[PDB]
């Protein structure tokens, strides 16, 4: 297809993926527990549980540890450049994603001025794989001065047990291990 054919496909993963995620598409019953977004990196936030103190009475706050300390490991980048692997955080969590030849990732944030068109059945299963079936993730910077970072990609855990990856619209079946 044409170049701006594939870019607004791609862009389009990106509202899809927005888009609210309330029931499962073959199982209307079944409803979403957790919907996680996919943000591949190398880097961690975590907080400390305590800090420990030699003062009887602290600096009162609702909770103990502290403040959240980014972390990184120069190992989970090697991986998502191969884009056959990812890791992702949500919430005090990990999650290792170990994607198969029909998935692939792009770890470089996504802009379209720099796209490359690469098309002038096995060449249409690869027009698919990196217009329809690429992670990717955006960073966009506000009038109001904010920094919005958007996924491609969602982790939905459902009511019934099952997990289910979003790749925009697309949905396919996946298993915890
Ligand atoms: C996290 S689940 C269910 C949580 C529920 N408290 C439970 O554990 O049974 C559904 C919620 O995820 C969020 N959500 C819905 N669509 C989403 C989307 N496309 N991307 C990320 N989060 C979404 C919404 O806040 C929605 O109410």
């Amino acid at each position: 297809k044409d170049r701006d054919s594939q870019i607004t496909a791609i862009e389009k993963t990106f509202e899809d993926a927005q888009k609210s995620i309330s029931q499962h598409y073959s199982k209307p019953r079944v409803t979403p527990v957790e919907v996680m977004p996919v943000f591949p990196d190398f880097k961690m936030w975590i907080n400390p549980c305590a800090q420990v103190i030699f003062d009887s009475d602290p600096a009162p706050k609702d909770t103990s540890g502290a403040a959240a300390l980014e972390m990184m490991s120069q190992a989970m980048i090697r991986g998502m450049m191969s884009g056959e692997n990812l890791y992702f955080q949500s919430g005090n969590d990990l999650y290792f994603v170990k994607l198969p030849n029909f998935l692939s990732v792009e770890p470089r944030p996504f802009d379209p001025q720099y796209y490359e068109d690469e098309f002038e059945e096995e060449g249409r299963t690869r027009l698919k794989l990196k217009v329809e079936n690429t992670i990717r993730w955006r960073i966009r910077r506000d009038e109001e001065g904010n920094e919005i970072k958007e996924s491609n990609a969602r982790i939905v855990k459902w009511s019934d047990g099952s997990m289910s990856l979003h790749l925009g619209n697309e949905v396919f079946d996946v298993y915890k291990a």
